[PDB]
């Protein structure tokens, strides 16, 4: 699924995701499209030989399990696949154990490096939320 700008933030904001552990909704949407564009069923392999999964792009060693990344955890107790459903319950569970963490959204690369420090109330602008 591909979701609209607004339509995210309604959905994370449903599920908790304003102002968890300090971060309000825009940095949550920020980081959402720059990780994936808002799809959900985006992939992408690491370096490492992990691969990041869905609308957050969770990365498969310490966070899901894709029976590929020998060597990882499986943090959310869920298999990646699961984190590229058009319903994101899965990845905004999981979002929340990898902010709680101790690195905040910097776990999140595109945040740090995009959305970081920046006017991320632009990302909720005109919706009726």
């Amino acid at each position: 699924k591909v979701f609209g700008r607004c339509e995210l933030a309604a959905a994370m904001k449903r599920h908790g995701l304003d102002n968890y552990r300090g971060y309000s909704l825009g940095n949550w949407v920020c980081a959402a499209k720059f990780e994936s564009n808002f799809n959900t069923q985006a992939t992408n392999r690491n370096t490492d030989g992990s691969t990041d999964y869905g609308i957050l792009q969770i990365n498969s060693r310490w966070w899901c399990n894709d029976g590929r990344t020998p060597g990882s955890r499986n943090l959310c107790n869920i298999p990646c696949s699961a984190l590229l459903s058009s319903d994101i319950t899965a990845s905004v569970n999981c979002a929340k154990k990898i902010v709680s963490d101790g690195n905040g959204m910097n776990a999140w690369v595109a945040w740090r490096n995009r959305c970081k420090g920046t006017d991320v109330q632009a990302w909720i602008r005109g919706c009726r939320l």
